[PDB]
C-alpha cells in the first residue's frame, strides 16, 4: 500500500540507509508492494531459514536424520550461541540445532548445520536448484555478518528471498511434514520480537526470522496473516545505518505497523 512506501522512505531518511521491501500474496506469489526489490542486501541471520530448508530437503530424501546427534568442541563456539554453549559435552540432534538456529538465532548451531550439508557452497547450490538465482552464502557465522561496502558475499535481494520463502513454506518442495516443521520452528515464541511480532494483531499467524549484523545490517523475512493462517510474505532489509540499534528496530517496526494498518 502506498502508505507503507511512505514509511519505508521515512525509514531511509531517519536511518541514513537504504531499505528494501517486498510483499507477496502467499497463494499466488503476486507482488503486492515493493521498494528496491532487486537491490542487494546482506542476509544476516535470515539465511538460517534457508539452511534449515536445505536440511529438511535432505531429510525428505533420506540423506539426513533429524535425530542424528552432532558432537562438537569448544573451539566451534562463536558469539551469540546461547543454546549450543550448553551442549559441548552431550551434543545436539539435527532437530535441536534447527530449533536453536531459527528460534534462538544460535550462530554455532547454524555453523554445525552448514557442516551437515557440506558448507555455504552447498547451501548456495540448493538455492540455485530450487530456482533462486540471486541468494548466495559464502561465509559462516559470524563473518557473514560483516556488511562490508561493495561486498556481494552473503547477500540476497528482497524479491529473491521472498520467492524462496514461499517455495519452502507452500507447495511441494518439502514434504508436508517438513513444511510444517519449518513453519513450527519459525512460529515458535522468541525472547524478543521487535520487528514484526511487536505489530502483529492477536489471533494473527506469523512465522518469521530476523537478522542483525555489522554496519547497520538488519532484516526480517515472514509469512503472516489474519485468523491463524498466513496470507502474505513480507521481507524487509536495510544495511549501512549507523543509527542506534533501537532506532533501526523502531523504524522497521513502523514499516510493519503500516503494513498491518493498511492490510
Ligand atoms: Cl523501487
Ligand atoms: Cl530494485
Ligand atoms: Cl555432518
Ligand atoms: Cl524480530
Ligand atoms: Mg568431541
Ligand atoms: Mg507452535
Ligand atoms: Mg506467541
Amino acid at each position: 500500500h502506498p502508505e507503507t512506501l511512505v514509511k519505508v522512505k521515512d525509514a531511509e531518511d531517519q536511518l541514513g540507509a537504504r531499505v528494501g521491501y517486498i510483499e507477496l500474496d502467499l497463494n499466488s506469489g503476486k507482488i503486492l508492494e515493493s521498494f528496491r526489490p532487486e537491490e542487494r542486501f546482506p542476509l544476516t541471520s535470515t539465511f538460517k531459514v534457508l539452511l534449515c530448508g536445505a536440511v529438511l530437503s535432505r531429510v525428505d530424501a533420506g540423506q539426513e536424520q533429524l535425530g542424528r546427534r552432532i558432537h562438537y568442541s569448544q573451539n566451534d563456539l562463536v558469539e551469540y550461541s546461547p543454546v549450543t554453549e550448553k551442549h559441548l559435552t552431550d551434543g545436539m540432534t539435527v532437530r535441536e540445532l534447527c530449533s536453536a538456529a531459527i528460534t534462538m538465532s544460535d550462530n554455532t548451531a547454524a555453523n554445525l548445520l552448514l557442516t551437515t550439508i557440506g558448507g555455504p557452497k552447498e547451501l548456495t547450490d540448493f538455492l540455485r536448484q530450487i530456482g533462486d538465482k540471486e541468494t548466495r552464502l559464502d561465509r559462516i557465522e559470524p563473518d557473514l555478518n560483516e556488511g562490508k561496502l561493495g561486498d556481494l558475499r552473503d547477500t540476497t535481494t528482497p524479491k529473491a528471498i521472498a520467492s524462496t520463502l514461499r517455495k519452502l513454506l507452500t507447495g511441494e518442495l518439502l514434504t508436508l511434514a517438513s513444511r510444517q516443521q519449518l513453519i513450527d520452528w519459525m512460529e515458535a515464541d522468541k525472547v524478543a520480537g521487535p520487528l514484526l511480532r511487536s505489530a502483529l494483531p492477536a489471533g494473527w499467524f506469523i512465522a518469521d526470522k530476523s537478522g542483525a549484523g555489522e554496519r547497520g545490517s538488519r532484516g526480517i523475512i515472514a509469512a503472516l496473516g489474519p485468523d491463524g493462517k498466513p496470507s502474505r510474505i513480507v521481507v524487509i532489509y536495510t544495511t549501512g545505518s549507523q543509527a542506534t540499534m533501537d532506532e533501526r528496530n523502531r523504524q522497521i517496526a513502523e514499516i510493519g505497523a503500516s503494513l498491518i494498518k493498511h492490510w
